[PDB]
């Protein structure tokens, strides 16, 4: 019962109206954005979000704008977007009807946490390199997600694909175009995004994809607090106080302020003992103060770390095999091409 | 039952050092800033809370510079200092001695809101008006607290007394002298903050108090988030898109971004129903953009939202008297002394 039809345009086609009907409508999120609901194809049966939220007839949709340029294995895919609403508003609400994926970084971690254990490394590894595959690609093309976190980390339980999805921060960044410092969320912020900088670069998102890492090797996330304040505490008690010259490469503004004299606690006993010390240095390059010396996504799947995924004989615990890993791009690639001798490896060729 | 006894200066006393005596001495917090101990002073019974924290080699903790100046029914007061040592060390700590108080209005909101029950109108308007002296005082001396939230508002229960605590984040604002921009933690954080602003004022804690108010009569934040942009969304559901002017007054930097434009939902509608308007109205003066619309704390106080704290025949529902409501001091009265002859009602005069 109940097939809802409505006239979309798919996300990547031409721009060309078609009917499409689906089935099974149910809520599965809310909040501010609008409302996320799951649904079912009527076609070819597949499973899809359906994300509501409110148009600005002013002009475009960012996200809409953004969803409509990607393509990618690891980034959720915007098959139609369409217009709605017709019971008591008389506003216009955009629809973006996206591949639907039903467990996330989040709550695997949260299992993992709450039964005392520990995520595997190779689904650390495994989660992580696909992170940075999406990143390097949304990178490329100028465009920073600016909410990289758990929630928005989506995973296949049976084939381990790391899709990342909600782009509704999403931003291409401009060289001197001043950006708002207030997005992304509690625990993954950029310090320069703490000090209020509106001149961030991409370099935003690897500093959050290593709160993630930094959090599935520690079973809780290493930044806590509630405010800036305390969450800078959290950052200085392990990577010690910023100098002069990283505080201006942060936010200059901010060179004069009176800090925590702290000093930098060794990053092995952060981690407890027999955490792979590839895991640790990866962190470390990660999670630098001054943003220019942080790793490039691309810079990052191809550290030590990610070794195991490149040997031939890697399969997932549940004996399947991975998912595709190396199926390079140019756009892809495009940062510094000479690392594919290490990305792709010589048996997929 | 171990007592310890420790060399201290009185909080605001003659600069005399005195030996102070204390027992059950036990954890009771920890643990970013460092710790919070409950003790009992030995000669007089009373409880304290000694909140130790690493004190800064190199210059004077600005939390104690504070603690020092403030003597106020609606704060806690500064007992005794200390330094001693604590973990590792190097490093010395400095141990403030505090008035315990046992409830927090973080607490209480929260059982009435668990047990789907909205606290009681009487009891509001106590824990608001207390905290509207407590933010006079303070603003008086050009001290901002920067840190207003449900969980450092102290209550005896019993009494209806409400506290002012944590200072750690509080300053001495000067004009075109810049400060941070990341104090104040989620749900509470004036917009100026979420853009940034290193040159607010100390409206953000009259913000941050709307805040608290609002979360009371509705029995949840109202502008909640994990994120700037979430919450300023909260923000703007409310109180529409902010203009250019509102903006510029904000942050200017910010004027020129792209903001939802979404128009103001009612006041009226924001609230359950019920909610009663002077309250509502209350909110409206207190949750403004422009920062120097916002109600000062004793234009605050003086609201009509707080006539039946000035009736003479007014009693808690347990059927005890109010708590101290009107002694206010010069120094409180300061920023608008005509104000005391509305805020001192006839019957606490004669
Ligand atoms: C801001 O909007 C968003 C935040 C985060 C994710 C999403 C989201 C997406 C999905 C969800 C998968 N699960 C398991 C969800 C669970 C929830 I709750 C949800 F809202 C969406 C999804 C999904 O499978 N594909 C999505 O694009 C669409 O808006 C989101
Ligand atoms: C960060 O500093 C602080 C944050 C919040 C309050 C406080 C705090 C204080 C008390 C506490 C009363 N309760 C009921 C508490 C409960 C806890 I947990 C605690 F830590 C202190 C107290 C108190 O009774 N007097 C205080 O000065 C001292 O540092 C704090």
């Amino acid at each position: 019962s109940k097939v809802t039809t409505v006239v979309a345009t798919p996300g990547q086609g031409p721009d060309r109206p078609q009917e499409v009907s689906y089935t099974d409508t149910k809520v599965i999120g809310n909040g501010s954005f609008g409302v996320v609901y799951q649904a079912k194809l009527c076609d070819s049966g597949e499973l899809v979000a359906i994300k509501k939220v409110l148009q600005d007839k002013r002009f475009k949709n960012r996200e809409l704008q953004i969803m409509r340029k990607l393509d990618h294995c690891n980034i959720v895919r915007l098959r139609y977007f369409f217009y709605s609403s017709g019971e008591k508003k008389d506003e216009v609400y955009l629809n973006l009807v996206l591949d639907y994926v039903p467990e996330t970084v989040y709550r695997v971690a949260r299992h993992y946490s709450r039964a005392k254990q520990t995520l595997p490394v190779i689904y650390v590894k495994l989660y992580m390199y696909q992170l940075f595959r999406s990143l390097a690609y949304i990178h490329s093309f100028g465009i920073c997600h600016r909410d990289i976190k758990p929630q928005n980390l989506l995973l296949d339980p049976d084939t381990a694909v790391l899709k990342l999805c909600d782009f509704g921060s999403a931003k291409q960044l401009v060289r001197g175009e001043p950006n708002v410092s207030y997005i992304c969320s509690r625990y993954y912020r950029a310090p320069e995004l703490i000090f209020g900088a509106t001149d961030y670069t991409s370099s935003i998102d690897v500093w959050s994809a290593g709160c993630v890492l930094a959090e599935l090797l520690l079973g809780q996330p290493i930044f806590p607090g509630d405010s800036g304040v305390d969450q800078l505490v959290e950052i200085i008690k392990v990577l010690g106080t910023p100098t002069r010259e990283q505080i201006r490469e942060m936010n200059p503004n901010y060179t004069e302020f009176k800090f925590p004299q702290i000093k930098a606690h060794p990053w092995t006993k952060v981690f407890r003992p027999r955490t792979p010390p590839e895991a640790i240095a990866l962190c470390s390059r990660l999670l630098e103060y001054t943003p220019t010396a942080r790793l490039t996504p691309l810079e990052a799947c191809a550290h030590s770390f990610f070794d195991e995924l490149r040997d031939p004989n890697v399969k997932l615990p549940n004996g399947r095999d991975t998912p595709a890993l190396f199926n390079f791009t140019t756009q892809e690639l495009s940062s510094n091409p000479p690392l594919a001798t290490i990305l792709i490896p010589p048996h997929a060729r």
